[PDB]
C-alpha cells in the first residue's frame, strides 16, 4: 500500500595512521557498499606516507558515491606521532558528524581513538564500534590489561600472560609488545586509558575467522576473558579489492616455475638496519631458491634517499645479478597480486596482521620473522595452526645480528616442508567458508545490518 524509497543505512568510518590501518577500513567499506550502505569516510590529512595518499585516491575514484569528510590536522616514530595527533584533535569532529545526511545509522572508528570518540558517539545516539586491526588474540590481551596492571609489581614481575581459553594459551615475557611493559609509552598509556572503556562499546569488529583463531573467538564471546565485554564479530578474512592495484614484476613471475618463488616483505612501516638488511640478502643467495625481495631503507616511504645499489653494496649486488634467481625492488608493490600468483610458494613475513590474513586467503605458508610490537604473538597464532614457523631465538629487530647462514637454512627448512602446505591449503579452504552463507563473516554482518535498520 505504498511505493517508497527504502531508508538508507548510513555508516561513518574513521581510520588512523598507516597502511595497516587504512587498508582494512577500506576493505570494510567495500563490503558495506556491497550491502547497499551509504558510507561516509573521515580522512585525517595529510597522511604520513605517500602509499596512504595514493590508495585513498584510488578508492574514492572507484566509489564516487562515498562522502569524504576532510579532517585537516594541526602541524619519535612518525606513525606513532600521527596516532597521537589524530587522538588529540578528534574532540573537534562533533560538528561534522552531527550534520550528516541522510541520518547516520552507525559509527565505526580506529581502536586507538576509544577515549576521545566515546563521548562524541554517545551524543550522536547511534550504535558505535571499533574496528580492531590486529588479531583476536591480541584483542584479548588488550581487554585483559586492567587485570594485569592492577598488580603492584607490574610491569616488573610478569613472566607469563595466560588468558583463559584463547588461541595462544601462554604468552611469555619475551613475546609481550615492548611498549606494554613501559608505563609511559604511547600504547601503554592508551591501553590503561582505553581498555576500561571497552564495556561502553556496542561491539568490536576483527579481521579474523574461525579457521585461524577459533579458540580466541569462542573465549571472547563466552565471558571467559573479561565479564561484560561487548560482542566480538569475526568479519574476516577481508578479501583484497580491485581499487588497490596500481608490469615487470608480474611478467617476471610469469616466467618462474609454479611454487618456486619465496616472497620477502617486512610490511609498510619497518626498515632493518643496514648490516641486518645485508644479511637477509646473503641468506637469500645461500638458500638457492628464487626470490622476490621488497626492501625499505626508511620507515616512511617519503624519506627514501639512497639507491638500492648503495643500500645493498657492491658484493651483494654482484652475487644476485650473477645467479639470476632473484628480483629486488625498493618501491610499493601489489602484495596481494604477488601472494596470489601461482609462482609464489612461500612468504618470509614480519607477521603484521594484514599480511598474515592475506597469506591465509591465498594459502601461502609463512616463515615468520617478527620484528616489533605484537608480531611475535601473531607469529605464534600462525605456528599453532601448523601453516608457518618462526625462530624464537632471533629476537626483536636490532637485539642481535641474525646471520645469512641461519637465514638461508630457515628458508630451506620451510620451503622443503610439505606439511606446511597441507595446513595452509586447509586454512585457505576455511577462509572461503567464512565469507559464504552461514560462515562467521556472513552471519555477523547480517546481525549488524538488522540492528542498524
Ligand atoms: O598491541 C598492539 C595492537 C593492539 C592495540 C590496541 C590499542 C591500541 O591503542 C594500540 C594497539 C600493538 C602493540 O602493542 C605494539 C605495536 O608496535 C603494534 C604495531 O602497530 C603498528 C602501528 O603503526 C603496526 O604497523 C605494526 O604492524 C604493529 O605490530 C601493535 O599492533
Ligand atoms: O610494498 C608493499 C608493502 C605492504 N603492502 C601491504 O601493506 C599492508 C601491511 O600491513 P600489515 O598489518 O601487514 O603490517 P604493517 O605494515 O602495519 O607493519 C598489507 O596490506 C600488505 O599487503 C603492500 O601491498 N605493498
Ligand atoms: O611494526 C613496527 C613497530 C615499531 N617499529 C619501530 O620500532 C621501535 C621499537 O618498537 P618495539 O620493538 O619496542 O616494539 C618503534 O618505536 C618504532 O619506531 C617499527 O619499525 N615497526
Amino acid at each position: 500500500s505504498s511505493i517508497a524509497p527504502h531508508p538508507v543505512v548510513h555508516v561513518a568510518l574513521l581510520p588512523s595512521a598507516g597502511m595497516g590501518h587504512l587498508t582494512p577500513f577500506l576493505r570494510l567499506a567495500s563490503l558495506l557498499l556491497h550491502q547497499h550502505c551509504h558510507v561516509t569516510l573521515i580522512t585525517p590529512q595529510p597522511t604520513v606516507s605517500k602509499a596512504e595518499e595514493d590508495l585513498l585516491s584510488r578508492f574514492l575514484s572507484a566509489f564516487p558515491q562515498v562522502n569524504q569528510l576532510h579532517f585537516h590536522l594541526p602541524p619519535t616514530d612518525p606513525f606513532f606521532l600521527q596516532f597521537a595527533s589524530i587522538r588529540s584533535s578528534s574532540h573537534l569532529l562533533t560538528p561534522l558528524l552531527s550534520s550528516l545526511t541522510p541520518p547516520l545509522s552507525s559509527f565505526i572508528y580506529d581502536m586507538t581513538l576509544i577515549s576521545p570518540l566515546l563521548p562524541i558517539a554517545e551524543s550522536l545516539g547511534v550504535p558505535h564500534y571499533i574496528l580492531f586491526t590486529s588479531s583476536a588474540t591480541m584483542f584479548s590481551f588488550f581487554s585483559y590489561f586492567p587485570t594485569l596492571a592492577k598488580s603492584e609489581s607490574f610491569p616488573g614481575k610478569l613472566d607469563f600472560v595466560e588468558i583463559p581459553g584463547v588461541s595462544v594459551s601462554s604468552i611469555p615475557r619475551s613475546s609481550i609488545p615492548p611498549p606494554l611493559l613501559v608505563p609511559n609509552s604511547l600504547f601503554g598509556k592508551l591501553f590503561m586509558e582505553d581498555s576500561p572503556k571497552l564495556k561502553k562499546l556496542h561491539g568490536v569488529l576483527v579481521n579474523t575467522f574461525e579457521g585461524i583463531e577459533k579458540l580466541s573467538l569462542e573465549a571472547l564471546n563466552g565471558g571467559k576473558v573479561v565479564k561484560g565485554l561487548p560482542p566480538v564479530y569475526g568479519v574476516g578474512p577481508f578479501v583484497p579489492c580491485e581499487f588497490e592495484k596500481v608490469e615487470t614484476i608480474s611478467e617476471w613471475l610469469d616466467e618462474q616455475p609454479s611454487g618456486s618463488v619465496v616472497y620477502v616483505s617486512f610490511g609498510s612501516r619497518t626498515a632493518m638496519g643496514r648490516e641486518q638488511l645485508r644479511e637477509v640478502g646473503d641468506g637469500l643467495v645461500k638458500s638457492g631458491w628464487r626470490f622476490l625481495w621488497v626492501v625499505k631503507d626508511k620507515i616512511v616511504d617519503r624519506a627514501e634517499e639512497e639507491g638500492l645499489d648503495g643500500v645493498l653494496g657492491f658484493e651483494l649486488v654482484e652475487r644476485m645479478v650473477k645467479e639470476k634467481k632473484g628480483l629486488v625492488v625498493k618501491e610499493w608493490v601489489d602484495q596481494s597480486e604477488i601472494l596470489g600468483h601461482k609462482a609464489v610458494g612461500g612468504f618470509v613475513s614480519h607477521c603484521g596482521w594484514n599480511s598474515v590474513v592475506e597469506a591465509a586467503w591465498f594459502g601461502v605458508k609463512i616463515l615468520g620473522w617478527p620484528l616489533h610490537g605484537d608480531q611475535k604473538i601473531n607469529a605464534e597464532v600462525v605456528a599453532k595452526g601448523g601453516w608457518g614457523v618462526w625462530k624464537e631465538g632471533w629476537d626483536w629487530e636490532g637485539e642481535r645480528l641474525v646471520k645469512g647462514e641461519e637465514i638461508g637454512e630457515a628458508i630451506r627448512e620451510v620451503m622443503n616442508d610439505e606439511s606446511l602446505v597441507m595446513k595452509a591449503t586447509q586454512v585457505k579452504k576455511d577462509a572461503r567458508k567464512a565469507i559464504s552463507v552461514g560462515g562467521g563473516c556472513e552471519v555477523a554482518l547480517q546481525k549488524l545490518m538488522e540492528v542498524w535498520k
